Parts: C-alpha cells; structure tokens; sequence
C-alpha cells in the first residue's frame, strides 16, 4: 500500500465538469512524490476557456501522496486504500454563491495514479467572482482537519478555503469532503490529525492552452505529545 508510494509516482488527472450549462474538460499530468509531499501538476483546459476561475478548482484537482512522517504512519488511510483506490466526494459552497459537487475516484492504473473526476457547478451569479473571473491567480496555506468515518469504513474532512478577490476582499469556499475505499481490503482508519498544504500557481510561458501549473507540498501533522515526551 504504502510501498507503491516510495518513488516518484506519475499522475494522470481527468476532469469532465457543467458550470451553469457551460460543460468543459480538463486533463493533468506531473508527478507525486510522497516522500516528501511533494506534487508537480499542469492543467490543460481541454475545451477551450475555462469558465470558472482556476484557483477555484485547485481541490478538486491525491492526497495519498501527502507526506505521513514515520510517527504517523498508521493514520495514513489515503495509501491503505491502494492500489484498488478511493472514492473522493466533496460539495463546495462559495459564500453568496453557487456551489460545486464532485465525484474523483483517486486508484492505480498500472505505475500511473489517476485522479478521474466529475463536477456540477449549480446555481452561480453570471456576475460573480467565480462566472466572472475575479479571483487572483494566486493560493493560500491551510490546515485540513481529517477524521475518521467508522460506519462508512472511511474519512471525512471540512474546511474553509479562502480565495483572494480583484477588490482586496476575500471568498469563502467551504468543502466538506467524504472518501471511501472502492477495494474490500481493510484500510486504516485514521485518528484525528492534519494536513498542512501549500500550494504555488504560476503558468507555463509555452503553452498555448488555458491552462495552470500547480506546486504542491503536504505534510500530515498534529500527533505530537509522543514525539514531545522523548525530548524531555
């Protein structure tokens, strides 16, 4: 499970989504390295201009390949769920507007990750930040709180993301997310922790395309009282 994790690991994402009836795909490729957290993506908008803003899609878009320090490796549920994988569900309400719903399943195709997801756009403002493009082309650090979901044989995770705005305000997308394993093999059910997640977007000055270059690093944290004691 966690051995398939141990190199560089390429990763393929696919994206079919409707946004108040405008329907666009996008494909990604790059590389995880879980050893050190570390995520190397790009993202083509396959159907043209995408129609919401990319900083907003920055979620949907493995966190199997975030990094478990060794003190933490029995909470690490995202690599027990493989290679069979993981269903990922999530709903993203943008204050004072629409909202997103998706579906991934995040498994193993042969060496290659692939992260193959569709999203619903409903109910957007064609004036707003997301239909008009008013988010900066930038990311914040945040902290996402996982626990475990014992009846569902998953997890689950509620988060507050925020999206800096053209005029200096700020723009609450709100997930809440719920994985579960698509294989039957048991899967280790986390206790409460966290990741920390940076994320850097810049653009590819070659690429033709709408399109964006995702830096990633995550690390699982927050269990520490036991590592605390031998340095006491």
């Amino acid at each position: 499970g966690e051995e398939l994790f141990t190199g560089v690991v390429p990763i393929l994402v696919e994206l079919d989504g409707d946004v108040n009836g405008h329907k666009f795909s996008v494909s990604g490729e790059g590389e995880g390295d879980a050893t050190y957290g570390k995520l190397t993506l790009k993202f083509i908008c396959t159907t043209g201009k995408l129609p919401v803003p990319w900083p907003t899609l920055v979620t949907t878009f493995v966190q199997c390949f975030s990094r478990y320090p060794d003190h933490m490796k029995r909470h690490d549920f995202f690599k027990s769920a493989m290679p069979e994988g993981y269903v990922q569900e999530r709903t993203i309400s943008f204050k004072d507007d629409g909202n997103y719903k998706t579906r991934a399943e995040v498994k193993f195709e042969g060496d290659t990750l692939v992260n193959r997801i569709e999203l619903k756009g409903i109910d957007f403002k064609e004036d707003g930040n997301i239909l008009g493009h008013k988010l900066e082309y930038n990311y914040n650090s945040h902290n996402v709180y996982i626990t475990a979901d014992k009846q569902k044989n998953g997890i689950k995770a509620n988060f507050k993301i925020r999206h800096n705005i053209e005029d200096g305000s700020v723009q609450l997308a709100d997930h809440y997310q719920q994985n579960t394993p698509i294989g039957d093999g048991p899967v280790l059910l986390p206790d409460n922790h966290y990741l920390s997640t940076q994320s850097k977007l810049s653009k590819d000055p070659n690429e033709k395309r709408d399109h964006m270059v995702l830096l990633e690093f995550v690390t699982a944290a927050g269990i520490t009282h036991g590592m605390d004691e031998l340095y006491k």
